[PDB]
């Protein structure tokens, strides 16, 4: 996005090596995203059902999003952990409770880790 | 018993004076043991199965016998272990076999020990 004073001719041309310095608003030259195709190529990666939320999130953050679907594929919904368990796990012989869903609270006690 | 050449009357005197010496074989002095009075003790104590073998064994080693009978209630026929296991127990990641009877051998792995 353009600034208040513009630029200095000699200053701008020397730094740019001579690439197209767009006069217009950066996000006007950028071409519309094929929303249905994202929705369509997001469905072969996952199981099937994909919400509008899933759709923009990806576009906005392509690889960052692909990665989140690796971790919910693995460990489920990690938000449900209390913060200390999320960061540090558990110390030996502790009892922790995790509510994975309304009325499904698992009581987890780690006894010892081995060799 | 009596030494080939008897005792020196002096030495004996300074050693044992307080009580007095035996002249005959020690067993003559003591009356018989009552093995029936014994059998009932051992009956009453371990609630049933008691033989002539236990009777002389109790009578010969009163404290040590009582004790072994303590270990056999606790640990069972230990003599059946292979001698390495007897003395050392096990190490983690070790797989050991114990014949408790002909055809009944137990396969026992120590995974780990906790803190």
């Amino acid at each position: 996005g353009q600034p208040v004073n513009g630029f200095n001719k000699d200053l701008q041309a020397v730094i740019l090596k001579g690439q197209e310095a767009l006069t217009a608003r950066p996000g006007e030259y950028l071409e519309p995203v094929d929303f249905e195709k994202v929705r369509e190529l997001l469905e072969e990666e996952q199981q099937g059902p994909v919400t509008e939320q899933d759709i923009i999130s990806y576009v906005l953050y392509p690889k960052v999003y692909e990665q989140y679907i690796q971790t919910r594929n693995q460990y489920g919904n990690l938000s449900l952990l209390d913060t200390p368990t999320f960061f540090f796990g558990m110390r030996n012989g502790e009892t922790v409770e995790i509510e994975i869903d309304k009325g499904k609270r698992l009581i987890i006690k780690l006894e010892t880790i081995s060799e």
